[PDB]
């Protein structure tokens, strides 16, 4: 019995399922989940010092790799001052004109503890510009768990997806499918005149990767411009990611409101919502709008050193280069193995799909690839040091500590799952 | 110009108001809020190297006071494996079993981000438990700011309180009275089968410090027995602090759930919800309630947490935080008393308030809204020039640390004699 084993049947005990994030305990791919305990550059090591090339990087801040020896300095350094004050840092104040300066959309930025926050004070902020109730979100896209987005399409505008959720909280909600720009058309045609914001991942990572489909994201943009509705870009993956200044810099299209997740830290916990002044300035305490969640020194030396390190000229087309190659790779040895395969990549974001599509564009090409066989291919993975994301419906994610070494490594292990397969 | 006041002009461009947390804008107590770049014990230095004896403590974590060498050792040792070095680990195991042996209502625990989404999880768990939809909460708590907290009763149960909330999501919210039970009653025979849970800080620390009434906390179980409602301690700010199992611990009530925050990251970002076994299995991945705030325990703060919950174990801990709190109160009452200033204090573990008020007590929000807000707002300024930083706000409790000593003592009250003294 591993350390992980006997980790895992002892969290059962006070822990709900082993893990405080529940995709951590393997459910999606089967199995006993590996506890770690070490990261460096590409890799992780797990409990029994096994060491994998990482490919989650803690679902996205790792851009660096983990453990960037200027950002352990940087928060190293702070750590001397204090972990928290109640009050305003000048740290904070370098942090929201630097992410300002660094994506044209945010005129104005507020820091906050979580992405799930972020949207919700974002749309909230919608919601009281245009003095309308109602959203269009997208099914197999992720905002967080508020109890509004804990919804599926009405067959009322939305029912609750899962129990604990009123009915009344999810008639606001109108759920519509991804990569389709003529739904958005008809649905605002029909009750534009109420909805206050279309929230969107532009390039969508919580049903494994979907980058936008040529038009869309231009004609969401057209269509809110028409309808007096408000864009909201969620970057908390994409943001810093896809490109320097997120998806909305990569396919040109400029967003009312983004949030941002915790590569804006470092990998410490944090999240942001920001955007057009006019909307950001309704926020509390100069406007009259609440905020959902009430600048941690050490996620802002993290993120700061972050930021100013992937600025460096031809960061993202090194990252997206090795990416490229990684999926080649993949794809070439899928092919000489007949095993039907696609990948989608934005950037350093990218997906890998058991599908015989051309492409994957659509939230039902993603439910119709061969999850079975990419659970086998996931512990496969593993066997050859290699860890993806544990779920079929996760995007992977590359970093600049990703080499020539580490690329060899993930293209051994999938030529040996590809044969097991 | 100071460079405070440099750095709140310039972070006006592109932060709203300048700061990311409203009320440290200082609009509760007028002026330019203070910016700090240090902090050691019960001391912050602002940016203008003026040092202040802190009630604040980063509004409750720091009960060790700040940059503990133990605490910063603990977390300077971790930062050796990564920020986040991956999936579950270890550290979230001993952090789970170290709380559940700490306050025993927690069976089970979950660890979130924040405070706010720990309050989500925690009513939506109720909810999915009970099969019903509207929560009681009381006028003047904070749980977070979600939309169906974002309420005042209705004269539908509840209505918005604020713009971008749609009337929809209040209507399952009832407002009562704090330290009221008689209206809780009241209200649970009548609609009480609709009621999934009662929410409530046991100690009330978001109107300032208004310790419970006695009777109130037993009656809020009783009736929640009842009526089949789940019981939510929210001790985000009296956990830990309060004593050392929490207000729960004090008062000897226990709740079904109970969420937390502050002390158990030792100051980092973190929030936690916790208790009954039956309650907290419905929680995803076993069960089917989606949980809000997901993020796998930090390991900065789960080795920050674990070194703190450690040192505030030690004898004796609360009862000398106690002590001091009450010499305090004391001598702050008396100065007032002498300067012919009408003035009130509450107190609960190492939760104090300070009230401009004739009142005999502070029991009911109405008591916190009577009182002298803008002798308050005079008073928070006066006391910032006798290097003493309160909490900006007639309306947020103060804390004291184990690292407040006879030196601060002396700073605070000869602060507050000269404050007392100019206020009429």
């Amino acid at each position: 019995m591993s350390r992980s084993e006997t980790l895992f049947n002892n969290a059962q005990k006070h822990i709900p399922g082993g893990v405080n994030s529940p995709v951590r305990a393997f459910k999606s791919v089967g199995g006993t989940p590996l506890f770690f305990k070490h990261a460096e550059g590409a890799y992780v090591l797990d409990e029994d010092d096994k060491r994998y090339v990482d490919y989650v990087g803690s679902w996205g801040p790792m851009i660096l790799g983990h453990s960037h020896p200027d950002v352990l300095d940087a928060v190293r350094r702070q750590l001397d001052h204090g972990l928290s004050y109640g009050a305003p840092t000048a740290l904070e104040v370098e942090m929201a004109d630097l992410v300002c300066s660094m994506v044209p959309s945010m005129e104005m930025v507020r820091m906050v503890s979580s992405g799930t926050e972020a949207t919700m004070s974002a749309i909230r902020l919608a919601r009281g510009y245009t003095g309308r109730d109602s959203i269009i979100k997208f099914e197999g896209c992720y905002h967080g768990h508020s109890d509004s987005l804990l919804v599926k399409a009405g067959s009322t505008f939305g029912v609750p997806n899962s129990p604990g959720v009123p009915a009344a909280f999810a008639k606001h909600t109108l759920t519509l499918p991804f990569n389709d720009i003529e739904a958005v058309r008809k649905t605002l045609g029909e009750v534009g005149k109420e909805v206050a914001c279309i929230i969107v991942e532009p390039v969508a990572g919580n049903m494994n990767c979907v980058p936008p489909a040529p038009g869309f994201l231009e004609g969401l943009r057209e269509a809110c411009d028409e309808h007096g509705v408000v864009l909201i870009f969620d970057e908390v993956m994409t943001g810093f990611r896809v490109a320097l200044g997120g998806a909305q810099a990569y396919y040109g299209v400029t967003p009312d409101l983004s949030t941002f997740g915790k590569i804006i830290g470092g990998g410490m916990p944090v999240g942001a919502f920001g955007g057009k002044r006019e909307i950001m300035q309704q926020i509390s305490p100069l406007g009259p709008v609440y905020q959902a969640g009430t600048g941690n020194p050490l996620a802002m030396a993290a993120g700061l050193t972050t930021l100013r390190l992937i600025s460096r000229p031809g960061f993202h087309d090194e990252l997206t280069a090795y990416t490229t190659r990684m999926l080649d790779g993949l794809q070439q040895r899928a092919d000489a193995a007949g095993i039907p395969f696609v990948t989608t990549q934005a950037g350093g974001m990218f997906g890998l799909y058991f599908s015989g599509a051309d492409a994957i564009v659509t939230f039902e090409d993603v439910m119709a690839s061969d999850v079975e066989r990419f659970k086998r291919f996931f512990h496969l993975m593993l066997d050859g040091g290699v860890y993806l994301a544990p779920s079929a419906f996760e995007a992977g994610f590359t970093s600049i500590a990703h080499g020539d070494k580490e690329l060899e490594i993930t293209l051994n292990a999938a030529e040996k799952a590809f044969a097991a397969l």
